[PDB]
């Protein structure tokens, strides 16, 4: 019994967490195989940011000027190229403690760990969400760019996530490993803004499923309802839309808990219609959108990595 | 600027995670150089549940009834010892993965990591913290006793808690790594139930100025309060006493902040008299009581 936040074991992804250093700025890389990567901002001074050309300040800098530190011991560079928003410094070393490891690009509503770091060394793990609005809500301070985010399926590492800023808001934005944003965000000092997030409908539905397996059933009722008078409702809450394909991965959990997902959405209308009058789910007076119908599968059946 | 609910790395831990099988049953075990720790209640059947004789049992067993497993390689038991309620069995083969560690016992509002296992492998990592009523809310199901909680402070692993069983009620019981239970359990499967659980006040607190570090203050008055006056108000609502020990240990908070602890308390009867009215605090609709105020300093200055 019980229901966490839950992350995924860091272990893979500690081993190939590494100190950059270019001129004044410090922050963290990843090192897999032979290569390094790294917000490519790390070769930016404070007002090379409010208008960077990043190929004119990268030909100018050379293997030396970036010094790369791994625990005690500093490696090589002998390379530099740089791929979208992401810096790949080439070194003389393969990392030893190089996953099994994939580079996947996520969707908002899914969820993954973040290993957060400061001068190459982690500090914490949690875990959050791609909000619909391509931020997430992290916990990062100065000096954590370059931390990342990761899912581990069977005993490969897939890297989804590398931090890049803070938004004014106080959410993060960053790129996947091959240096895409997520989001119409920009790696320079302009104005910027998260848009309206909204709450992710599959993934509440599958925190009220986690929620009748611990036991808590309060707010089953009998009614069903239609998906297009569900996504009406969705709309009005500023929820997501609910696709078919929503309703399908959350067929096993339907068929384990007894309840059809049109059911628990007569549910989740109810509760944001009426609201929860003093009562929690989960311990929560809120309803929880941040473990996707994977993620409740995964920790009510105890996977291992 | 965030306030996550944030484990430690788990990578330290899972290079000491192995399994552990006597006869039937097959838990968790924690291997730090030649000694792998586990629940004694491995070596317990069906009749051995209800009032075991431990002493007994373990006397009846040799070396090679225990099956250790370490990924892959299976490691040679050369010993068996019992300290209180945790078998320590002496292996052939130190744990090269073994980090700079100690045995903690922790206290009642400390917090830790839980790396939670099943055949000696890691699944996830959360954050707990230790109730007032010494259980602890985890995650886990059959298969996952001796997994341990943790703390990691600079390149050290303390350990602080082992796994050793759930209670009617979903909460979890289990020991410190000498094998001392936290609370009034036994491992025993005899009626046992967890004492009424209360809010853990400083760690509120600790969380109100996170907010207020955050730069949220809706929730702040202009009042403060004697320390017996909150107590009087906290104890209605099931909240621990806040001691002076807590009112110093918040110090560092209220000087960072401006907002003297009394005056934080007072904040704190208020949002207990009115509750929250439709608001948040760092995205939570609830008081949070598992930040104790050495989290708060770590996670919002480093
Ligand atoms: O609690 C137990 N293991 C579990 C632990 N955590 C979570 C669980 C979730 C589901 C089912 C087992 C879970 C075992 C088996 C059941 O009976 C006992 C009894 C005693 Cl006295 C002791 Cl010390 C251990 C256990």
């Amino acid at each position: 019994s019980g229901f966490r936040k839950m992350a995924f074991p860091s272990g893979k992804v500690e081993g190939c967490m590494v100190q950059v250093t270019c001129g004044t700025t410090t922050l963290n890389g990843l090192w897999l195989d032979d290569v390094v990567y790294c917000p490519r901002h790390v070769i930016c001074t404070s007002e090379d940011m409010l208008n960077p050309n990043y190929e004119d300040l990268l030909i100018r800098k050379s293997n030396h000027n970036f010094l790369v530190q791994a625990g005690n011991v500093q490696l090589r560079v002998i390379g530099h190229s740089m791929q979208n928003c992401v810096l790949k410094l080439k070194v003389d070393t393969a990392n030893p403690k190089t996953p099994k490891y994939k580079f996947v690009r996520i969707q908002p509503g899914q969820t993954f760990s973040v290993l957060a770091c400061y001068n190459g060394s982690p500090s914490g793990v949690y875990q959050c969400a791609m909000r619909p609005n391509f931020t997430i809500k992290g916990s990062f301070l100065n000096g954590s760019c370059g931390s990342v985010g990761f899912n581990i399926d069977y005993d490969c590492v897939s890297f989804c996530y590398m931090h890049h800023m803070e938004l004014p808001t106080g959410v993060h934005a960053g790129t996947d490993l091959e240096g895409n944003f997520y989001g119409p965000f920009v790696d320079r000092q302009t104005a910027q803004a998260a848009g309206t997030d909204t709450t992710i409908t599959v993934n509440v539905l599958a925190w009220l499923y986690a929620a009748v397996i611990n036991g808590d059933r309060w707010f089953l009722n009998r009614f069903t309802t239609t998906l297009n008078d569900f996504n009406l409702v969705a709309m009005k809450y500023n929820y997501e839309p609910l696709t078919q394909d929503h309703v399908d991965i959350l067929g096993p959990l339907s068929a384990q808990t007894g309840i059809a997902v049109l059911d628990m959405c007569a549910s989740l209308k109810e509760l944001l219609q009426n609201g929860m009058n003093g009562r929690t789910i989960l311990g929560s007076a809120l309803l929880e959108d941040e473990f996707t119908p994977f993620d409740v599968v995964r920790q009510c059946s105890g996977v291992t990595f």
